[PDB]
């Protein structure tokens, strides 16, 4: 399986702001906070 996630990771290091990481760790997990639109939010 493929690898590119968590080793955009390792090869940081311990950064919380540079480019790649900031980048494609954060879109790794997300929480539903993607430019189109919230859950459920005014019926
Ligand atoms: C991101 O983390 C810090 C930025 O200050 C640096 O050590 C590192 O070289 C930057 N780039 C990468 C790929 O980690
Ligand atoms: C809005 O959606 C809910 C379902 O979660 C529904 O019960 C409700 O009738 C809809 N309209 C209003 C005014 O809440």
């Amino acid at each position: 399986k493929p690898a590119w996630c968590w080793y955009t990771l390792a090869m940081c290091g311990a950064g919380y702001d540079s480019g790649t990481c900031d980048y494609m760790y954060s879109h790794c997990f997300g929480i539903k906070h993607h430019s189109s639109g919230s859950s459920s939010y005014h019926c």
